[PDB]
This record gives structure tokens, sequence and C-alpha cells, in this order.
């Protein structure tokens, strides 16, 4: 059968609503782009460690978000990434 592989969109909705480091994972295996969650910097308070983690996805380098911690700063990129997927097919003419 023919290889059918859409863009679906919605289904990067569904990660929001999960797991959205699974779902930037997913977006990648599959459209032949790598995902790598790594730390830019860390420059926060004791009390209110700020980690700086940046997505990146291929040769594209997004997002960036500052979170309380390593195990947030994954999810808070993850989820702001699958955002920016889903906002760019939404009202695209690409």
């Amino acid at each position: 059968m023919m290889p059918n592989k859409v863009r679906k969109i919605g289904e990067l909705v569904r990660y929001l609503n999960t797991n959205p480091v699974g779902g930037l994972l997913e977006y990648a295996r599959s459209h032949g782009f790598a995902a790598e969650f790594k730390l830019v910097d860390q420059s926060g308070p004791p009390h209110e460690p700020k980690f700086v983690y940046q997505a990146k996805v291929g040769g594209r380098w997004f997002p960036a978000v500052c979170a309380h911690s390593k195990k947030q700063g994954k999810q808070e990129a993850a989820d702001a990434a699958l955002r920016v997927l889903i906002g760019e097919n939404e009202k695209a003419e690409r």
C-alpha cells in the first residue's frame, strides 16, 4: 500500500495534553529531524535555579525556555516547540 505520511498536527496537540517531550521526539522522528534537548545556560539564585533549555530540532534551534529545574526545562521546551509547529501550520499556505 502507498505510504501516506500526512501532517497529523492534531496528534501534536494530543502530546501537549499528554507528554510534550515524547511529541517533540515523535515529530522529529517522523519528519527525519533530530530532537536534541540541551542546556544553554544556568543563571539563577540558589533558591530559584534558572535552567535555560533549547530544543535543537535538525538545523533549527527552538524554543529557548528558562525553567526552575532540569526535568521542567525539557518539558517546557517541548511544550512550546509543539505549539510552534502547530501554530506554523495553522493558517499556513505551506
